[PDB]
């Protein structure tokens, strides 16, 4: 059964709440982006309406087979009504495709939906700041201090800087990427970018591509990963023993890989900055881990809460636990003595 942090208060409306089967009462379901924890339940067998990004409905086409009846594209930064209320969709600053939701409730009441979202100071500039937002339904998965990471710049530039140092020492080099999902795809492109290649994937890694809008995609990606000096695969095959069994498929067009593994947060953030990074190496392979995140820092969420003030805050990740909830309790009243809501 739907849990109340899924629920839209005086509306028909639930967001990211599709593996409860019939959710009694909602007249139409909201979907924040394509991550198979927050589509869960949807598939060709889905018959209510369905409201998204344009890019979330290229895949919910294309990638899961919704039929077209039940999509509702809607553009961002721009007001729409959805079963006779006012709604606008704004950029998360997640990955492709993904919003945030503003409900602007019949009572006067207004709700800022996250979705997953990595928080920045060019939001305290859009619609939001037009007036004041009471609820905010918030993604808290890094909701404590120890969170720290730097930049998508940084970590792209170093990425950008260690590729083509070694593809310039040895052209007989390979990248490769690892990839599970959509999200991240800065880092393959700008690496790419820097080498004069295309990127090599998949047939079913190219279909996903084909579908976010992205400029010019069609100069940028192949499916012939012989014609390629940047490839993708999936992140399970980023080790040593992988990475030499895709050596060898290659018909020995290549003698030794770089290789890239953007994960989120893991223990070592606490005392390395990205230009100390060095990578784990076995013989002709080389694997750099990079923290390329696409959620909120502790600091970047807390500049994002205290800026926006609102009057009540309900959480949308590690809710649970107790421990997990009551800790988040302790953060939001810190802030809210500091700023003095
Ligand atoms: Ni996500």
């Amino acid at each position: 059964t739907c849990p109340f942090y899924k629920k839209i208060p005086g509306t028909g409306f639930t967001v990211d709440a599709f593996q409860y089967g019939v959710v009694e009462g909602c007249t139409a379901y909201f979907l924040t982006h394509f991550h198979s924890d927050h589509y869960a339940g949807l598939s060709k067998h889905f018959t209510f309406p369905v409201y998204c990004s344009e890019i979330t409905g290229n895949l919910l086409k294309n990638k899961l087979h919704v039929q077209e009846q039940y999509i509702h594209p809607l553009p961002l930064d721009t007001e729409c009504i959805v079963n006779g209320v006012k709604v606008v969709l704004l950029d998360a600053n997640h990955c492709p495709g993904a919003v945030m939701i503003l409900f602007y409730l019949p009572n006067g009441t207004v709700i800022l939906h996250t979705g997953d979202f990595r928080a920045d100071p060019s939001m305290e500039r859009s619609l939001l700041a037009d007036q004041k937002v009471h609820m905010l339904y918030l993604d808290t998965t890094y909701c404590s201090p120890e969170y720290t990471f730097p930049s998508q710049q940084e970590v792209i530039r170093f990425a950008i800087n260690t590729a083509f140092e070694a593809v310039t020492l040895n052209p007989h080099a390979l990248v490769v990427c690892g990839t599970y999902s959509i999200g991240k795809e800065k880092v393959f492109l700008a690496i790419a970018d820097v080498l004069g290649s295309k990127v090599g994937m998949s047939q079913e890694k190219y279909k996903t591509l084909q579908c976010l809008n992205i400029p010019e995609i069609n100069s940028l990606i192949t499916t012939d990963m012989c014609s390629s000096l940047v490839h993708l695969l999936p992140m399970m095959q980023i080790n040593f023993k992988g990475l030499q069994s895709h050596l060898k498929k290659c018909g020995g067009k290549y003698n030794q890989i770089l290789a890239f593994r953007p994960t989120g947060w893991t223990h070592s953030n606490k005392f390395t900055r990205i230009a100390d990074v060095i990578p784990q190496t076995k013989g002709n392979i080389s694997i750099y881990g990079i923290p390329y995140s696409e959620h909120s820092s502790y600091l970047e969420m807390k500049r994002f809460v205290q800026w926006l003030k609102p009057q009540k805050i309900i959480p949308t990740v590690n809710v649970g636990t107790w421990k997990s909830r009551s800790t988040m309790e302790k953060y939001f009243r810190e802030w809210k003595l500091e700023a003095g809501y």
